[PDB]
């Protein structure tokens, strides 16, 4: 049940504060210095700034390199995160993924629904199971995710362990 | 470490998938039934179509009521969530509190970061501050966050426990 660090990256829900010690909550207490994500009083960096680093909880980075919500955040310069503009992707942006394990449309905009994930979904999350491996023409899968012994994409041990046939795994 | 009923509420990063046994990771096993939150295969209800029950990890709930990121959901109708829209607040719109302990600036609209949480906040996780209760004037935090002992509004056991004066004290 714990957060941040002692959690493994994870993160507090409702926009909660993750504290320096792996706790969530509100206050000045958890919100202050060691909060690892949540609304913390002083915004996460990111972006170009932040060579490269993105926002937990999907939060904007803004095109100052600074975590947040709102038209400031979100709006224009935005530069990850759910932007308020359309992000490109796949072949029409060059192979470029989504990120944030966002799917990637058919038509070729990151999200994430059946709209994205759905039939026509080119890399992400995408919900349309495909085959992976040698019973797949040795097909490898998108996000240099684990492709599965019993031929299926994913991440977590049954996919990257023992039986990973190509991506992510371990051994 | 845990997510959904076994982490409390948590939430993974990047999106991975919180399969029904309280476990983080992407693919058929995690992101299928019994995904708790996440960029689930299994998209969430939300707003009006679900007695108003937010989207978790910060998606936009569509008008149609489902939980996602993209211009179906985020976009028009958008309920709840990140949306492409400000969402007035405060003192302006009739008193309204921000949705996900989002801060309210002082020109009345949803946000977070120093431009919604820094001077000016009307409720949410602002930043400002501000005592509390028998130590000044009297006065009661927003969101019905607990007031500590030492006057701070705030949730957690510290600020709801004992000596906690007004709010959500857990005692
Ligand atoms: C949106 C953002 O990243 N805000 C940062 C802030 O960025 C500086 C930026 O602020 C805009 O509002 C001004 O219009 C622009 O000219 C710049 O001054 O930087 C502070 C810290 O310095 C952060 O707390 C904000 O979140
Ligand atoms: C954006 C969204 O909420 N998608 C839902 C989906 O609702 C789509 C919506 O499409 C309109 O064009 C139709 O007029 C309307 O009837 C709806 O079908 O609903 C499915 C399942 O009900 C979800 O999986 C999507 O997430």
């Amino acid at each position: 049940q714990r957060c941040g660090e002692q959690g493994s990256g994870m993160e507090c829900p409702n926009n909660l504060c993750c504290s320096q010690y792996g706790y969530c909550g509100m206050g000045g207490d958890y919100c202050g210095k060691g909060c690892q994500n949540g609304a913390c009083w002083t915004s996460k960096r990111c972006g170009s700034q932040a060579g490269g680093k993105t926002c937990p909880n999907n939060h904007c980075c803004s095109q100052y390199g600074h975590c947040g919500f709102g038209a400031e955040y979100c709006g224009a310069g935005c530069q990850g995160g759910p932007c308020r503009a359309d992000i490109k992707c796949g072949s029409q942006a060059g192979g470029k993924l989504c990120p944030n394990n966002l799917c990637c449309s058919q038509w070729g905009y990151c999200g994430l629904g059946s709209e994205f994930c759905g039939e026509g979904c080119q890399n992400g999350a995408c919900s349309t199971d495909k085959p992976c491996g040698k019973d797949a023409g040795g097909r490898v899968c998108t996000n240099n995710y684990c492709c599965s012994k019993w031929g299926s994409c994913g991440i977590g041990p049954g996919y990257c362990g023992a039986g990973c046939q190509s991506g992510g795994c371990d051994g």
